[PDB]
C-alpha cells in the first residue's frame, strides 16, 4: 500500500539475522540453521549472506532448454548408463554458460558491500531444499566474477552424476529440487575441525568430542590431513588422541591449497591447548541448547577467537526413553528377548504396553524395560544376571559391562496333570467367543468391546495357574542343568532332555510347514511356480497345475491354525503368513531344499529317542555316586516336570497373538469404514495411531493428520537404527600388528583393494577399501566393501561416520597404509581394538 505492493515478492538475497523460520523453501536446510546460529549469544558466526532459491529459479527453472534437458534425464532414466554422465556433462555446462541476471548480481554487490568488501575472499557452501545426499562446497574464490562463477558451479553440483542418480535412486524429481548458495567470509585459520556433542562411538550424550587439525581440518579440505581427537566429559579433558602431525593443508595467495611439512617438534604438540579444548566445549554445550538436540559443528581457530562455521544436528542417534526416575537409570531391550528389534509401528506399540501391567518405555519405535531397581541391591542384582545368562546370554554381558562402568550406578506351585490341558481348552473356547461377538460389533463400540476383551486376555492367559505351568517348566530345566552340572560335570542338559517334549505349539506349527513342503516336491510344476511368483492372489492360479489343488488345501490347512503368525507378529500391525501368503513361500522352498522327505515323523522321534537315552544314562551314572540312589529319583522327578510343561511355556504368546489377529481384523473394517466416511485417505493411516487417539477418531469425526504424518516420519528414521541389547540414561549403546584408532565398531576379514582414484576403482563382495583420505565424492563406493582402513584418521572422519552408519568396521589414521598394505592381500580390521594385520 504502504509497502508499495513490495510484501508479496520473494527475496534474491536474504542476510542471515534476516533470516527468519518457515522460509526453509527460500533458504535452504544448510542456511536456516545457518541462519539460526548468527542468532545465539556469545558465539561468532562468519558474516555472510544467502544467495536464494528464486536465484536459482528465474536464472534456470523456466529456461526452456534447461527444462526440456531436464525432460530427457528425469524421466527416462534409472541410472542404468553411460546416459548420465553424457546429459549431465550437457545440463552442467549449460548451467555455467548460464549467466546470472543482470538484476540479481546487483543485490548481491549491495550485500557484500557491509560486510564487506571484496578483497575478502569467499567459502561458497551449497543449500539443497526440495519442494545431505551431496553438495558442492567452495573456498578462497577471489571476487566479483569467480564469485559470479562460483555460485554456478554450485547450481551445476545439482546435477553430477552421483547427485542425479541419488534421486534416481530414491524418488526424487530433479524439477522438484532446488539449491540455494550459503555465501560467507573466510576465515583463514591455523586450527580448525569438527565437534559432537555427543560420544561418536557410544552416543553417551555426556562426551563431547572433537577432532583438530592444524589449518584445515578434515571436513573443510578433503586431502590428506592428521588431526588429534579429544574427549571431554563434566567439564574435563577425558582423553587425547595426539597425532603425529607431519602435514596441514592452508588456503593461498590464490584459491587452491599448499601441504606445509610441519617442521619437527610441532608434529606432537597438542593442536589445542587444553584451557582451549574445554573453551570449545562450553561452546560446543551452549548450541546444543540452543537447539535442544545433539549437534555436529564445524568449528574455525582464528588468532584466539572461536568461529562455528556449520551446525547441524546429528541424525543417527537411538532416542532416550523420556523416563521420570532421577539418577542414571539402565533399560533393557525386549525387542532382543523377543528376537524381534525391528521397529514397531505406534497402534502395535499400543496393543503390546495395554496387554502388561509391566512398566515399560519406548525409544525409537521399540520397547524396553527400566531395570536399574532390581541392580540396586545385591539380592536382587545377583537374581537378574544370572537369569539372564541362561535367556538371552549376551544381553548379560552387556548388562555386565554396565555393572562396572564405576561412575555409573551408585555403590550397594506346580499344578495338576490336568492344569495345561484345562488352559490350553479355555483358551480356544475363549476365542471361539470373541469370533462371534466382534462381527456383531462396529463404529464406537468395538473399541468399547476390545478393551473389555483385553480382559479376557490377561485372564485366560495369565492366570496365577498359566504362571505357574509355565515356569514349572522352566524352573524344572534349571535345577536339571545346574545340578547334572554340580553332580555329573555336563552342562545344558536340559536343551537334550526336553528334545520333542509334548505340547509345544510352536514346534508342532514348524513340523506342520515341513509337511507342506513335502506336498509340494512330487510336482515340479508348483515348485517352479511357487518361486517365480510375485502374485499376492496366487492360491487361487494353484489349482491349474497338477501340483496345486493338492497343494493349495494343505496352505490352507496350515493357514487355518497358524496363519495368524509370523515373523513380527508381537507388533499387531506386521502382515501376518494368511494376510499375504506369499511371505510364507521362502521358509517352504528353503524347506525342502535342504530337508529330506518325511522329516516330520523322522526330526521328531529321534527326537525323543535322543532324550530317553539321555535320561537313561544322566539316571544309571547318577546311581553311580554318593547318595546317588536319591538323587537320581529327585533328578526323574524334574524331567517329568520337564516334559509335562516345557511345552505349554510357549502356549500363552500364541494365544494372545490369535486374539491380536482378531482384533487387527476388526480395525481394519473400522479402518476401511473410516475411509468411505472420508477421515482417512489409506485405511491403514490407522497403524500411526495408538489405540486410545484411534479410539476418539471413530467418536469424534476428528483427525490430526500433522500428527499422524509426523509419526511416519519418525517411524522412517528408526527403521535406520538398531536398539542396543541395553540402553542407558545417558544414551549409551550397550550391546554384546599395524595400529591405527577404531572408529566403527566390528571385525571383518577380507581382501584388500588400495585405490586411490574413484573411477579407477572396481570393487566385489569381498574388498576392504584402503586409502588415503575420503571425501563425501567417495560415499557411493560404501554399499560394496566390508571394512574401511585409511590414512586419514578422527573420530568423525567422513568416511569414519559412514563406516558407522553402513555398519562396517573401520580402522583410520593409519600413517602410510597405501604403502604398507600392498593391495590384494588377504587383510583382518578389527574396529573396535584398533588394530589391522597382514595374514598370509
Amino acid at each position: 500500500h504502504h509497502h508499495h505492493h513490495h510484501g508479496s515478492m520473494k527475496p534474491y538475497v536474504l542476510k542471515f539475522q534476516e533470516i527468519r523460520p518457515h522460509s526453509e523453501a527460500l533458504v535452504g536446510g544448510k542456511g536456516m540453521n545457518l541462519g539460526a546460529c548468527s542468532n545465539i549469544e556469545g558465539v561468532h558466526v562468519p558474516a555472510g549472506f544467502c544467495l536464494t532459491t528464486e536465484a536459482y529459479k528465474r536464472t534456470l527453472a523456466e529456461n526452456n532448454e534447461f527444462t526440456q534437458l531436464l525432460q530427457r534425464l528425469s524421466s527416462l532414466k534409472t541410472s542404468d548408463m553411460d546416459a548420465i554422465r553424457e546429459i549431465s556433462e550437457t545440463i552442467r555446462t549449460l548451467i555455467q554458460h548460464t549467466q546470472i541476471p543482470s538484476e540479481i548480481a546487483s543485490y548481491m554487490d549491495a550485500t557484500l558491500l557491509d560486510v564487506g568488501g571484496y578483497e575478502m575472499p569467499f567459502a561458497v557452501r551449497s543449500s539443497a531444499t526440495a519442494e545431505a545426499g551431496q553438495h558442492d562446497t567452495y573456498l578462497n574464490i577471489i571476487g566479483k566474477d569467480a564469485l559470479l562463477q562460483h555460485i554456478s558451479m554450485c547450481w551445476a553440483s545439482l546435477f553430477t552424476e552421483r547427485a542425479i542418480i541419488y534421486r534416481i535412486q530414491n524418488q526424487f524429481d530433479h524439477r522438484k529440487v532446488q539449491l540455494a548458495v550459503v555465501i560467507q567470509q573466510m576465515i583463514s585459520p591455523e586450527a580448525s575441525g569438527i565437534l559432537f556433542t555427543a560420544d561418536p562411538i557410544t552416543s553417551n550424550r555426556k562426551s563431547l568430542s572433537i577432532d583438530a587439525s592444524f589449518g584445515l581440518g578434515e571436513a573443510l579440505v578433503s586431502g590428506l590431513v592428521s588431526a588429534d581427537s579429544y574427549t571431554v566429559r563434566e567439564n574435563t579433558i577425558t582423553n587425547k588422541i595426539i597425532a603425529t602431525k607431519k602435514l596441514a593443508i592452508y588456503s593461498l595467495k590464490e584459491g587452491g591449497t599448499e601441504t606445509r611439512i610441519l617442521e619437527k617438534s610441532q608434529q606432537t604438540k597438542q593442536t589445542l591447548t587444553d584451557q582451549q579444548i574445554i573453551q570449545l566445549a562450553k561452546l560446543g554445550r551452549k548450541i546444543e541448547a540452543y537447539f535442544g538436540k545433539p549437534q555436529d559443528i564445524e568449528w574455525c581457530l582464528a588468532e584466539g577467537a572461536f568461529y562455528i562455521v556449520q551446525s547441524r544436528p546429528i541424525t543417527t542417534l537411538y532416542p532416550i526413553p523420556e523416563v521420570n526416575e532421577p539418577g542414571n537409570r539402565v533399560y533393557i531391550s525386549v525387542a532382543h528377548q523377543q528376537m524381534m528389534t525391528d521397529a514397531m509401528k505406534p497402534l502395535g506399540l499400543s496393543f503390546y504396553l495395554m496387554t502388561t501391567p509391566a512398566t515399560m518405555y519406548t525409544a525409537g519405535g521399540r520397547l524396553f524395560v527400566d531395570i536399574t531397581q532390581s541392580l540396586s541391591a545385591k539380592v536382587s542384582r545377583d537374581m537378574m544376571v544370572n537369569s539372564l545368562g541362561q535367556s538371552d546370554p549376551l544381553i548379560k554381558d552387556a548388562l555386565l559391562t554396565v555393572i562396572n562402568k564405576k561412575g555409573f550406578l551408585p555403590p550397594l506351585s506346580i499344578p495338576d496333570s490336568s492344569s495345561v490341558f484345562e488352559l490350553v481348552r479355555n483358551s480356544e473356547n475363549s476365542i471361539k467367543h470373541l469370533k462371534q461377538s466382534i462381527e456383531t460389533k462396529s463404529g464406537s463400540d468395538l473399541f468399547d468391546f476390545i478393551v473389555e476383551d483385553l480382559e479376557e486376555l490377561k485372564r485366560v492367559l495369565f492366570n496365577p495357574t498359566s504362571i505357574d505351568a509355565i515356569m514349572a517348566g522352566m524352573d524344572a530345566s534349571a535345577w536339571l542343568n545346574e545340578h547334572i552340572y554340580q553332580w555329573l560335570g555336563e552342562k545344558n542338559v536340559a536343551d537334550k532332555l526336553s528334545e520333542s517334549a509334548p505340547n509345544n505349539i510352536t514346534s508342532q506349527m514348524y513340523l506342520e510347514l515341513l509337511d507342506v513342503a513335502d506336498v509340494i516336491r512330487p510336482y515340479p510344476a508348483v515348485r517352479a511356480y511357487l518361486e517365480q511368483t510375485k502374485n499376492p492372489d496366487f492360491m487361487n492360479e494353484l489349482a491349474t497345475l497338477e501340483g496345486g489343488a493338492e497343494t493349495k488345501k494343505a496352505l490352507e490347512d496350515y493357514l487355518q491354525k497358524y496363519g495368524m503368525r509370523c515373523a513380527g507378529e508381537i507388533d499387531l500391525t506386521k502382515t501376518r503368513w494368511i494376510e499375504n501368503p506369499l511371505t510364507l513361500i521362502p521358509l517352504i522352498l528353503s524347506n525342502i531344499k535342504n530337508f529330506d522327505s518325511s522329516a516330520s515323523m523322522h526330526k521328531f522321534a529321534q527326537g525323543e529317542k535322543e532324550a530317553f537315552h539321555k535320561e537313561q544314562e544322566i539316571l544309571r551314572r547318577l546311581q553311580e555316586l554318593p547318595d546317588g540312589e536319591q538323587k537320581a529319583m529327585e533328578t526323574k522327578e524334574k524331567i517329568d516336570i520337564l516334559r509335562h510343561f516345557i511345552g505349554y511355556r510357549e502356549y500363552p504368546k500364541y494365544g494372545m497373538i490369535n486374539r491380536y489377529f482378531i482384533y487387527k481384523l476388526a480395525l481394519l473394517r473400522a479402518g476401511e469404514q473410516l475411509v468411505k466416511d472420508g477421515i482417512l485417505q489409506e485405511h491403514e493411516d490407522i497403524y500411526f495411531l495408538y489405540f486410545e487417539e484411534l479410539r476418539e477418531v471413530v467418536r469424534t469425526g476428528q483427525v490430526d493428520y500433522e500428527l499422524i504424518n509426523a509419526r511416519k516420519r519418525d517411524f522412517a528414521t528408526f527403521e535406520k537404527l538398531t536398539p542396543p541389547r541395553i540402553l542407558t540414561s545417558d544414551g549409551e549403546m550397550i550391546n554384546g600388528a599395524i595400529l591405527g584408532l577404531p572408529v566403527s565398531s566390528g571385525t571383518v576379514e577380507g581382501r584388500a583393494r588400495v585405490i586411490l582414484e574413484m573411477e579407477k576403482a572396481d570393487l566385489e563382495d569381498g574388498d576392504i577399501l584402503v586409502t588415503a583420505y575420503t571425501d563425501p565424492s567417495w560415499t557411493p563406493a560404501f554399499v560394496s566393501i566390508k571394512g574401511l582402513v585409511t590414512e586419514v584418521g578422527g573420530l568423525m572422519t567422513h568416511g569414519a561416520v559412514i563406516a558407522r552408519e553402513y555398519g562396517l568396521p573401520a580402522v583410520v589414521g593409519v600413517e602410510n597404509a597405501t604403502t604398507i598394505i600392498k593391495d590384494g592381500q588377504q587383510i583382518r580390521i578389527n574396529g573396535t581394538e584398533g588394530y589391522i594385520e597382514i595374514l598370509d
